[PDB]
């Protein structure tokens, strides 16, 4: 993984790549975000991303990220939101 | 902070210390541990603690807490139960 992606238009269709030859399943709407595996747990990412109509998407990467650490006191709440995120 | 006391038995009484002059609030009972401040935090304890009747107490303390550490993968469920434990 290198980076967020952020939508903020257009569709996204995820297929499985290797493992499965077609069909499977993989989502993303405006504003709603992807890539939140790689956020600490510094692993490859599940889908395959292929785009269906044009978007717009923002990258916060994975250095600026891990740039905004230091300004802890907050990242507690990140931190909470991914764990209530996931496991539900 | 220096140590984790978890109670095993015995009961706990804790009363402000110098800001107040008597009375206030302060409790742990059989099992209910205290000591969760300085678990990452790493600020000082909020009250007194003063036994009542005699208590057997266990103790992790903190360097053994942060040799605990890099056993990771479970620390999150710990985290999430300090996240969910006190904003609630």
């Amino acid at each position: 993984p290198t980076d967020l992606y952020i939508l903020v238009s257009g569709a996204v269709d995820f297929t499985v790549y290797v493992d499965g030859h077609d069909q499977f399943q993989g989502k993303a709407v405006i504003g709603e975000t992807f890539g939140e595996v790689g956020v600490l747990y510094y692993r490859p990412q599940p889908f395959t991303v292929r785009t269906t109509e044009l978007s717009q998407i923002l990258r916060i990467s994975r250095t600026s990220l891990m740039s905004a650490m230091h300004a802890h006191a907050d990242d507690g709440r990140v931190i909470m939101n991914n764990l209530f995120m996931k496991l539900r």
